[PDB]
C-alpha cells in the first residue's frame, strides 16, 4: 500500500518486568532506530498487560507501533513476569526448614507474599528429597514450587 507499516519490519524483543509493573512497550522493539522519526509505541490492550504482569510467566503481549504516515502494525512480545524459584536447601535428619528458605527470589515476589508446604520433603530419612513450596500471593493466587531439600544423616 506504500505505507510505513508496508515498508518497515518491527523486531520484538522479550521485556522482563518486575511484580506488576508495565513496561514502556518501546522496551519490546530491538529495532527503534530503523524506524521513522516520531514512530509511537504502545500497549495495544493496556488492561491486558496490565493484568499480565500481575502473575508469573512469559506473556504474549501486543505493542502497536504508529507511523508518521498513520498507518500502523501490531507486533508481538514477551512479556516476563518473575515466578518465585526454587533453591536448594539442606536440614539436619528430622528437622523440616522454613519452606520460604527454599524460594530464591522471594524478594521478586509480591509484597506479602507467604510461603507453605504443599508437599514436605521427608526429613526422617537421610538423602536428596523433592518436596513443593506452595507460593502464597496476597491477591490469593498460588503457585507450587518443587524444590530439593537435601537431608544430612544425624
Amino acid at each position: 500500500s506504500g505505507s510505513d507499516a508496508d515498508k518497515y519490519t518491527p523486531e520484538t524483543q522479550p521485556i522482563t518486568t518486575s511484580e506488576g509493573k508495565v513496561p514502556d512497550p518501546a522496551d519490546g522493539i530491538k529495532n527503534k532506530a530503523d524506524l521513522p522519526d516520531g514512530t509511537k509505541y504502545t500497549w495495544t490492550n493496556p488492561d491486558q498487560v496490565a493484568q499480565d504482569v500481575k502473575t508469573p510467566g512469559s506473556h504474549t503481549e501486543t505493542i502497536t507501533v504508529t507511523y508518521p504516515d498513520g498507518s500502523k502494525d501490531t507486533v508481538t512480545v514477551t512479556v516476563n513476569a518473575p515466578a518465585p524459584e526454587g533453591q536448594n536447601i539442606t536440614t539436619d535428619q528430622g528437622k523440616l526448614p522454613n519452606p520460604a528458605d527454599a524460594i530464591k527470589n522471594k524478594d521478586q515476589m509480591p509484597d506479602g507474599t507467604t510461603y507453605t508446604w504443599k508437599q514436605e520433603p521427608d526429613v526422617s530419612t537421610p538423602g536428596d528429597h523433592t518436596g513443593v513450596v506452595e507460593v502464597h500471593f496476597p491477591d490469593g493466587t498460588t503457585y507450587e514450587v518443587t524444590v530439593d531439600v537435601h537431608v544430612d544423616a544425624v
